[PDB]
């Protein structure tokens, strides 16, 4: 048959029905996919009919004759590489030009503020100079007239050079803007052709880095005089102000000047802010002045708040005054209302002082559960662990130690008690005297991990602390230091929280009888080549699902984007769900199959945060299209206008009703729900419900199953984890069904947080659904799990419709009551602030955090400053140094890191990877640029801790610039979760999820693993065997040299086990292709991988086993024999792989969710849901356990050419 496609993937079926007419259909292995109402409906066919009784080609023709009508419509490689390479070259110039334009627009604003201040200076000068010249003229002085006019000559000459500089920059911007539009036009012509060419392929100071040692700054006095003052670059504003007022006595009109104590300095900054400097401690070179000038004004406003606002704006990367001028009431309501969360968190952590404040700053670092897996309890002997308690005596740092043997699960106070028992053994204390000495030490002291800042402040069993637990795993001696609480409490400054200064008829939607219509008026411009026609494509979406077929305006010549057309959507105003959004775009049609492409896009919430339906006329500035998005609309994108107004602006008009239209309140919804039920339980049913709740979030659900789930919706309460599948069964364009769903959700039973997190992704926009998910997290989500999943929870904030919601308030409360959560809460937000889509939401949330976070803001600012100097330095190497040989680059590195300004910033701060790790003085001999192509930085710090010798004496981080490390973070997160699953199932497989943190745009930090080498580095320690060929046995021989004696077997074991872990994990996730420089081995034999920046389907345009065991690894697993495949050790290696693969398959739902919550980000290789489907295929979810294991073997076989059977 013509419409029978046999076996084809769901992703391929969606591609054929995309943007088609209602009635389009096909059939596959049976399964009938039908296009209705803008969606693709799935109608199953049983071996034939749709439902009992069964009455094949026969029934398909009968229906060609809920769902109304259907069955109308059944369903060079050198040129693609030539067009694709050109497109990527234009995209490079497109983003560089886009970024350079932003810096210029900011510099124009700095020029405007500068010229405004200088124009004020001329006015005040003309004011005072006017009256005193007339007096001096009357008196015939003529010396004072000349002196005044002499200073006015310099002022007028100075202000003219600034106006000339602004005019010169405006013209350069005007030129580069026109160049940006042309680049935009060239890419808009290639997009349709490049897609078509690929489809057929498949068918077969400002500007000055630093100030000079002495600099000349022009001080603008309130009497109108401009005075030149030579300053040391490091001089404080205190010194500058005092010297300035000595020099002012040499200038005319001195007597008008008040005392210097009555004034402060104001100036302009590289961020184009007009900044009053209330803190006069600050050095001149640290002010980030736009130009070298200062204006003397009288201070206005609260001193302490202005000082704090500067510190906040530095951490945020944006001036706080920019939020003051936003006229959007939702923005100003969020700033004021979110302070309620700040006050609760501050009140909660101060409840029992100092202790609860210490619990906030140094929260216990602890595993999820006290229960130890069986093989871990066997590592410790008899149930007891040997720990070393250290005491510091005398100012000389001399340290006495006491070795204890105690139960693994005994608490920290019981450990301290045993230290006292061992010390007092010979003192012959009575039973009561021993109790008194133990109670004193338990009260006066706590335990601290030697080598970092980590403390046991809480009653958790000792084996549950991450540090002790790690020691048990690794077979290392725990080293703890006895420390007085009074020393820890003075280490925490008591801080107070001050409220900022900004703390101070209608109608019903369901009443309107009418359909939904929106008028498209016109667009200011678009960038296209005179492409044939353009049009505005619109649609109404709930989540990613359309609520009705898309509606287009009429086509119009590119020269004239005017429509003035009413678009009629099929849907009923009372049927419009609360979370419905309007998604629209401007598209072009090249004249040929009519290739379409999306010039620009934008989204709108059809109800504002007050539940008001949009009305009247609206102007919407649109957004550039994301890199690899070929769809004509972008429902995942963020709502709201583009803050950049230099971009195409579409004008809309919304239907008007006699008054304001509001969404109904809950009492009317429930009353409507009872009205719908009024006008409207077998063993196999209970088993089908159980079966539907097990399948993965991305599994297909037919229409017969959606009706089955909805008919049984009242019985679904007994299987609460089925809720996501039930929500998909709802018709969200019917208020009758949504009203009933609300009455279920409010009473719905709670569910596990890992399951509730799914309801926070882009598929579940509804407020009631989302509010239910957050209440689930509020009760059942521990601070440990919240830390693990924090990258996903921060990501789903983007899909929230409004600034003020339940999820934001939950996360901010937790960040402000837990400083380990707050640290990464801050950095996850700060890294995306470059992204203008989320920059306002995240900027506002960082402000609220920084106000209530307490004394930690000083430490965060220290980290932000240090990262800025590393970003600046590495960006220089990317541009200037990009050519010259690495021998020269290292000369520039050692020279730049030697600057005392650089040295002060990069020494004595906390590692953003692990705030518990203090970063001391840099060891510069160890600092280098790595020899890899991307040329990242290798940085080495001393550990300042007195006990550092017992943990590590050097901290090493890789600072990598130019790659997006959010993908590494997701992989390393998944690696860690995979290991915890395997560990709790009795499989001991060591994985190495080293720390990775993205601090900005394609910039971040990576933890260095000590005592590790790449396979390449190890083969080079060896020698050649065949012609121009490394020896296959070098790796195995190297491990023999590192592990000799009885420890040899332990290394081969650890090698084989860790090798099994990265075989399974790498195959499941589709990690980028492995090679000898991204694979590594420790001295003990533990194997791990690096360079995780690729995952899933990324080779789709251009599956596979990334990690392929070569002769080198098989020699180690089999302990150096010949024919490694036939050995019993390689069989045992395969068993580990098979068992570890099935373990992940059972947990598949968790990992699919983790990827789904990340869709909103700009990660290049995670774009649509079809990218996540790669994991469905590698885990063989739609298959069965027996078949899925056979699937894994066949993939390993084909990649290794035999050996698996
Ligand atoms: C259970 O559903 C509802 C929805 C709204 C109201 C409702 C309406 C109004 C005023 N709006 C309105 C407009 C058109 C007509 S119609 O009869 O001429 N057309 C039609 N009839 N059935 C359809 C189907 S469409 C009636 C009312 C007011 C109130 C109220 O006063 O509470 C409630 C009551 N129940
Ligand atoms: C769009 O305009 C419409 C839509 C539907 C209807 C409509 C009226 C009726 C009349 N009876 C009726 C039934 C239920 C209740 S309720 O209080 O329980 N629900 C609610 N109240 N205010 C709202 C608001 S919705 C109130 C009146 C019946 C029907 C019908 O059942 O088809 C439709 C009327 N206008
Ligand atoms: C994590 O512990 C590590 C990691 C790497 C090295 C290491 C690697 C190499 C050569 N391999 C290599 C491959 C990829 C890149 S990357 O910049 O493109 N991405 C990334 N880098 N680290 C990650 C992590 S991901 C850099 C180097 C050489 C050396 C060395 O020079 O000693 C150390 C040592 N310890």
């Amino acid at each position: 048959a013509e419409w029978y496609w046999g076996d084809i993937s769901r992703e391929e079926v969606n591609e054929k029905l995309r943007d088609t007419a209602d009635g389009t259909f096909l059939v596959r292995d049976y399964t009938l996919t039908l296009r209705k109402g803008g969606n693709n409906k799935l109608i199953k066919i049983f071996h034939y009919g749709f439902s009992d009784p069964l009455t094949v080609v026969e029934l398909i023709n009968h229906y060609r004759n809920k769902l109304d009508v259907k069955l109308l419509y059944p369903v060079y490689n050198t040129q693609f590489q030539e067009k694709s390479r050109e497109y990527d070259r234009l995209y490079e110039e497109y983003t560089r030009t886009s970024q350079e334009i932003q810096m210029k627009r900011t510099a124009i604003e700095a020029f405007n503020e500068t010229i405004k201040i200088f124009e004020e200076q001329c006015q005040t000068q003309e004011r005072y100079s006017k009256e005193y010249i007339e007096k001096f003229k009357r008196e015939g002085n003529e010396k004072e007239i000349q002196r005044i006019m002499h200073n006015y000559d310099k002022l007028k000459s100075r202000i003219s050079e600034i106006i000339d500089s602004r005019r010169r920059l405006e013209e350069d911007l005007k030129k580069q803007a026109a160049e940006y539009r042309e680049i935009d036009k060239r890419m808009n012509s290639i997009k349709p052709d490049l897609i078509q060419l690929r489809k057929t392929r498949d068918q077969y100071l400002w500007g000055i880095h630093l100030m000079p040692p002495r600099i000349l700054v022009e001080c603008l006095l309130p009497n109108g005089m401009i005075v030149t003052l030579e300053c040391l670059r490091e001089a404080t504003l205190i010194t500058i102000k005092h010297e300035l007022f000595k020099e002012a006595r040499k200038y005319p009109l001195h007597q008008l000047l008040q005392d210097e104590s009555s004034y402060i300095f104001v100036s302009v900054t590289q961020e184009a802010e007009r900044e009053e400097f209330f803190d006069e401690t600050r050095r001149l070179c640290d002010l980030r002045l736009f130009q070298p000038f200062l204006k003397v004004i009288e201070p206005v406003g609260n001193r302490e708040e202005k000082i704090l606002n500067r510190e906040i704006g530095f951490a945020i990367g944006m001036p706080v005054c920019e939020f003051d001028m936003v006229k959007d009431p939702e923005v100003q309501d969020f700033r004021r209302n979110i302070l309620n969360v700040c006050k609760e968190a501050v009140d909660l952590r101060d409840l029992n002082s100092p202790h609860s404040r210490a619990m906030y700053v140094y929260p216990p670092n602890v595993e999820s559960s006290p229960e130890l897996p069986k093989h871990i309890y066997n590592k410790l002997d008899k149930g007891q662990i040997i720990v070393v308690i250290w005491v510091i005596v005398s100012p000389n740092n001399d340290k006495q130690k006491y070795t204890l043997k105690i139960n693994h699960d005994c608490v920290p106070e019981q450990v301290i008690a045993e230290a006292i028992r061992k010390k007092t053994r010979s003192m012959l204390l009575s039973s009561e005297q021993l109790k008194l000495c133990v109670l004193e030490y338990q009260g006066k002291y706590i335990l601290k991990v030697c080598g970092c800042d980590e403390y046991f402040l809480e009653k958790y069993p000792l084996s549950q602390y991450k540090y002790i637990r790690s020691c048990i795993m690794l077979g290392r001696m725990p080293n703890l230091m006895l420390m007085a609480k009074e020393s820890l409490y003075s280490q925490l400054p008591m801080d107070c929280f001050t409220m900022p200064s900004y703390s101070r008829s209608t109608k019903s939607l369901w009443v309107i009888n009418s359909a939904l219509r929106i008028k498209i008026l016109c667009a200011t411009y678009v960038n296209v080549n005179i492409i044939d026609k353009i049009y505005v494509r619109t649609g109404i979406y709930h989540g990613g699902e359309p609520l009705c077929d898309n509606v287009n305006t009429q086509r119009v010549p590119c020269s004239n984007p005017r429509w003035n057309e009413w678009l009629n959507y099929d849907i009923y105003i009372p049927d419009l769900p609360r979370a419905a959004r309007l998604c629209l775009s401007i598209c072009s049609v090249k004249g040929a199959k009519e290739e379409h492409c999306p010039l620009a896009w934008g989204n709108i919430n059809l109800f504002d945060y007050t539940d008001t339906l949009v009305s009247g006329k609206m102007a919407l500035n649109l957004w550039p299209v994301p890199h690899g998005l070929e769809d004509l609309l972008n429902p995942i994108g963020v709502t709201g206008s583009n803050p950049n107004k230099e971009t195409p602006c579409l004008e809309l008009e919304f239907d008007w009703f006699s008054s304001v239209v509001k969404f109904p309140d809950m009492s009317v919804i429930e009353e409507h729900a009872n009205w719908s039920v009024s006008r409207e339980l077998r063993e196999n049913d209970k088993e089908q419900l159980k079966a539907i709740s097990t399948r993965d979030p991305l599994s297909e659900i037919t229409e017969q199953e959606k009706d089955f789930l909805w008919s049984h919706r009242h019985y679904c309460v007994t299987i609460p984890e089925i809720l996501p599948k039930l929500l998909l069964s709802v018709k969200w364009n019917s208020r009758d069904e949504v009203a009933q769903m609300y009455c279920l959700v409010k009473d719905w039973p709670p569910i596990k947080p890992e399951q509730a997190m799914e309801l926070l992704d882009c598929n579940y926009p509804d407020p009631m659904v989302r509010g239910f998910a957050v209440r689930c997290l509020e009760k059942y989500l521990t601070d440990d799990k919240l830390s693990q999943y924090l990258i996903q929870l921060v990501q789903v904030l983007k899909y929230e419709q409004y600034l003020d919601n339940l999820l934001v308030r939950f996360l901010l409360k937790k960040a402000l009551t837990n400083q380990r959560i707050g640290h990464f809460f801050f950095w996850h937000l700060k890294s995306e602030m470059h992204n203008k889509t989320v920059s306002q939401r995240f900027g506002l949330l960082l402000e609220s955090y920084c106000r209530a976070c307490g004394m930690y803001l000083k430490h965060l600012n220290r980290q932000v400053e240090a990262m800025e100097k590393l970003i600046n330095l590495t960006d220089i190497l990317k541009q200037e140094k990009k050519d010259e040989t690495q021998k020269v680059q290292m000369k520039f590195l050692v020279e730049q890191m030697r600057r005392p300004d650089f040295m002060d910033a990069l020494q004595g701060f906390l590692s953003p990877l692990n705030p518990a790790h203090q970063l001391g003085n840099l060891r510069l001999e160890e600092c280098r640029i790595m020899s890899s192509a991307k040329r990242p930085l290798w940085l080495n710090w001393e550990n300042p801790d007195i006990m550092s010798e017992l943990l590590f004496q050097n901290n090493e981080i890789i600072f990598k610039n130019g790659d997006d490390l959010r993908q590494d973070m997701l992989t390393l997160q998944i690696i860690r979760i995979m290991e915890n699953i395997w560990q709790n199932q009795g499989l001991d497989l060591r994985m190495l999820p080293y720390g990775c943190l993205s601090i900005g745009d394609c910039v971040g930090l990576i933890e260095v693993v000590r005592n590790s080498h790449t396979i390449m580095q190890i083969q080079c320690k060896g020698g050649l065997k065949g012609a121009l060929q490394f020896n296959s046995h070098t790796l195995h021989q190297w491990l023999k040299d590192k592990n000799k004696g009885e420890i040899y077997d332990a290394a081969i074991d650890l090698f084989t086990r860790s090798c099994a872990g990265y075989c399974v994990a790498t195959f499941i996730l589709g990690i980028g292709d492995r090679h000898n420089s991204n694979i590594m081995v420790k001295d003990d034999g533990q194997l791990f991988h690096i360079d995780f920046g690729h995952f899933l389907d990324h080779k789709k345009k251009k599956e596979r086993v990334p990690f392929v065991l070569t002769q080198d690894f098989l020699i180690v697993i089999s302990k150096g024999a010949q024919e490694c495949t036939k050995t019993r050790e390689f069989e045992r290696f395969q068993e580990m792989c098979y068992k570890a693969y099935l373990a992940i398959r059972q947990h598949a739902n968790l990992f699919i969710n983790l990827f789904s919550m990340m869709l909103g980000s700009g990660m290049p290789e995670l774009q649509s849901f079809d990218d996540i489907a790669y994991i469905r295929k590698t885990l063989a979810l739609d298959k069965t356990e027996q078949e899925a294991l056979e699937y894994f073997m066949k993939q390993m076989n084909d990649a290794h050419h035999g050996g698996w059977t």
